[PDB]
RNA sequence: GUGGGAUUGUGAAGGGAUCUCGCAGGUAUCGUGAGGGAAGUAUGGGGUAGUACGAGAGGAACUCCCAUGCCGUGCCUCUAGUUUCUGGGGUU
């Protein structure tokens, strides 16, 4: 797909990462973490923090990492979350950590490698991440 | 008419008289539905299609069908939270 709007292409996933969450960066661009600024395709409700889950594209800034990647608004895709979600086949699953990868607004991954497993939901929404994943889980 | 009560405050006991009230409904279901309230609402993807239009750059929509926000009404199989079952352990 690699299209910014993903909600109508993937099933319900429990929201894990509200605005202000800091998640690890799984790529090798040089960034260490990502600061969730907002979530693509989020429709607001009064007082509700925009919250990301797997496969979502987020706006982010880099808080720790090499200087050229910092002090900017970047795009990123969530690939792991600690909050558990229920898959349609009934299985409840979660990751040990939260992680994301830096992308351009059209879904192309900056960086050429991914550390750790990628959720199947995220990989189905984004083929480039899927090809770079060392395991789809 | 029948019954039961009662008259105004200065004893007692019997007589009337006059009022007032009751005299037919209880109890248990299934329904009607006047009137009132009132609620669903959006986005995306597939396909149409890279085609109609267009020199070209670019570039649509509906039958359909697949999701997802929000809102609403519930529920507790699962997963999560909660424990004064102070349940069972452990430990100062
Ligand atoms: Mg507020
Ligand atoms: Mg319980
Ligand atoms: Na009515
Ligand atoms: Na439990």
């Amino acid at each position: 797909k690699d299209q910014a709007n993903v909600k109508g292409c993937r099933f319900r996933v429990s929201v894990a990462l509200p605005v202000g969450a800091v998640v690890n960066c799984a790529d090798n661009t040089g960034a260490k973490n990502l600061y969730v600024i907002s979530v693509k395709g989020y429709h607001g409700r009064l007082n509700r923090l925009p919250s990301a889950a797997l496969g979502d594209m987020v706006m982010c800034s880099v808080k720790k990492g090499k200087p050229e990647l910092r002090k900017k608004v970047l795009n990123a895709v969530i690939i792991r979350q600690r909050k558990s979600w229920r898959r349609k086949d009934g299985t409840v699953i979660y990751f040990e950590d939260n992680a994301g990868v830096i992308v351009n607004p059209k879904g192309e991954m900056k960086g050429s490698g991914i550390a750790g497993p990628v959720a199947k939901e995220s990989a189905d929404l984004w083929p480039k991440i899927s090809t770079h994943a060392p395991a789809i889980v």
